[PDB]
């Protein structure tokens, strides 16, 4: 479940990892 971290590194814009949802506030 580190894809959350990967996204947070990529995007810092707030990536909301809510279960299977990744809401990117950018």
């Amino acid at each position: 479940n580190d894809k959350c971290k990967e996204l947070k590194k990529r995007y810092a814009c707030e990536v909301r990892c809510d279960x299977p949802r990744y809401e990117v506030h950018c």
